[PDB]
């Protein structure tokens, strides 16, 4: 049995692979951190941002979204020579908008995974496919997550950002179904 085709392309893949491709039940702050990544992937690869995603948060290590709200240009000025991360201080310009995004929705006291998790039924899906290419890259919820967040100000939430980030963060399970041990059978 094989596990995932982009696994065992390099141990980088190995271990997000390992570390949570969707197993665990997410939180609203985790969910932030995702569609912030997530969003980078438009055009670009999820590996390049990956390894942005290492000098990314030991910049932004804040995790608190409150502050990326007050992180102006000025901030992303310097940022982009801070270990060099991905320098391109417009799409760093759309990560501060995300934040007061964020604090719309606290401001409506909504948590991202409470909608989030409420358009799947706050229950599980289990995808049919086979292969990479049978995995769909536009379904209903991750559909109506893009226009949702969109809504919010929220940018690069493209179709795949949407199903992308379900995949990563737990709502879906949908490696390739026979990914080395693809549960949902008896369990
Ligand atoms: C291969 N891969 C894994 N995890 C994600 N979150 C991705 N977004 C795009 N491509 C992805
Ligand atoms: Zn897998």
């Amino acid at each position: 049995m094989e596990r995932c085709g982009w696994v065992s392309q390099d141990p980088l893949y190995i271990a997000y692979h390992d570390n949570e491709w969707g197993v665990p039940e997410t939180d609203s702050k985790k969910l932030f951190e995702m569609i912030c990544l997530e969003g980078q992937q438009a055009g670009l690869s999820w590996i390049t941002v990956l390894k942005k995603r290492e000098n990314y948060r030991a910049c932004f290590h804040q995790f608190d979204p409150v502050k990326v709200a007050a992180m102006q240009e000025e901030d992303v000025e310097r940022l982009v020579q801070d270990a060099g991360i991905i320098r391109h201080r417009g799409k760093i310009q759309a990560i501060i908008g995300n934040a007061r995004a964020y604090l719309q929705m606290e401001q409506n006291g909504e948590p991202f995974a409470d909608f989030v998790w409420s358009f799947v039924n706050h229950q599980p899906q289990m995808t049919q496919a086979t292969t990479l290419s049978e995995i769909p890259t536009s379904t209903p919820a991750s559909d109506a997550l893009s226009k949702a967040l969109k809504k919010r100000g929220f940018k690069f939430v493209g179709t795949t950002i949407c199903y992308s980030f379900m995949q990563a963060c737990g709502l879906v399970n949908d490696h390739v179904v026979g990914c080395c041990c693809y549960p949902g059978n008896k369990p």
